């Protein structure tokens, strides 16, 4: 049964609610983004209207085989009427195709559902600038002040400079980047651009990337692994055993691997600056964990909420324990007392 924080009151709508069977009263199912915890339950046998971005609808049709007649893609930044209710989709600064949803309820209430997002000051000049929000359904993934990490631009600078130095020292080094979902494509694209290479990958991953409307993508990626010196592998293979096994398959073209694991936050963020990050090394294999987040830091989240000034907040992440819920509620009250709303 569908939980309350996935239902939009005063509508027939749900958000990210595909794993509960037929939800009573639901006339349109919204999907914020193509990540498996959110699409859990969708397949080619789904027969109710799904509303989403264009990129999410390309993934639903090609990867999950949802039939076309049930996919309803909406443009961003554009007022649309769905089943008698005005909605707008906004860029969530998460993975490709990820949106926030503004719902203008028939009674005058305005609701923002963030989906998953990485808050940014640029969102203060979207269509949110123009009206009041009563209810905020908030991605609270990192809602605690211990969760710190650098900008995506600082992380990419580190990755490019590390890869360029290694390969210039040793032209026979291979670079490997781990992946297990969409998102974080700038890591491997930025590294392949500084090295003058296409990115090599499996047919299954190539197919996924071909759905993302990235400009000039045919110039940037390939299934011909022998032509590429930046390879993508499943995240599970990014360990010394898996990397050794991969290096054997490359037919003596290479004699060293430099590998990247984009994680979110890890506890080494509480001590080490991005500049000072070092790898784990075994023989001719080195592995860097890099803190590339597609979720708000605590400070980014707090800034957004203090600007928006919602009347009520409903968390959508960390909702399963009393301790997490009490912690989040204390920070919401702090923020409100500090800013005066
Ligand atoms: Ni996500």
């Amino acid at each position: 049964t569908c939980p309350f924080y996935k239902k939009i009151p005063g509508t027939g709508f749900t958000v990210d609610a595909f794993q509960y069977g037929v939800v009573e009263g639901c006339t349109a199912y919204f999907l914020t983004h193509f990540h498996s915890d959110h699409y859990a339950g969708l397949s080619k046998h789904f027969t109710f209207p799904v509303y989403c971005s264009e990129i999410t609808g390309n993934l639903l049709k090609n990867k999950l085989h949802v039939q076309e007649q049930y996919i309803h893609p909406l443009p961003l930044d554009t007022e649309c009427i769905v089943n008698g209710v005005k909605v707008v989709l906004l860029d969530a600064n998460h993975c490709p195709g990820a949106v926030m949803i503004l719902f203008y309820l028939p009674n005058g209430t305005v609701i923002l559902h963030t989906g998953d997002f990485r808050a940014d000051p640029s969102m203060e000049r979207s269509l949110l600038a123009d009206q009041k929000v009563h209810m905020l359904y908030l991605d609270t993934t990192y809602c605690s002040p211990e969760y710190t990490f650098p900008s995506q631009q600082e992380v990419i600078r580190f990755a490019i400079n590390t890869a360029f130095e290694a390969v210039t020292l040793n032209p026979h080094a291979l670079v490997v980047c781990g992946t297990y979902s969409i998102g974080k494509e700038k890591v491997f694209l930025a590294i392949a651009d500084v090295l003058g290479s296409k990115v090599g990958m499996s047919q299954e991953k190539y197919k996924t990337l071909q759905c993302l409307n990235i400009p000039e993508i045919n110039s940037l990626i390939t299934t011909d692994m022998c032509s590429s010196l930046v390879h993508l592998l499943p995240m599970m293979q990014i360990n010394f055993k898996g990397l050794q096994s991969h290096l054997k398959k490359c037919g003596g073209k290479y004699n060293q691997i430099l590998a990247f694991r984009p994680t979110g936050w890890t506890h080494s963020n509480k001590f080490t600056r991005i500049a000072d990050v070092i790898p784990q090394t075994k023989g001719n294999i080195s592995i860097y964990g890099i803190p590339y987040s597609e979720h708000s830091s605590y400070l980014e989240m707090k800034r957004f909420v203090q600007w928006l000034k919602p009347q009520k907040i409903i968390p959508t992440v960390n909702v399963g324990t009393w301790k997490s819920r009490s912690t989040m509620e204390k920070y919401f009250r702090e923020w409100k007392l500090e800013a005066g709303y």
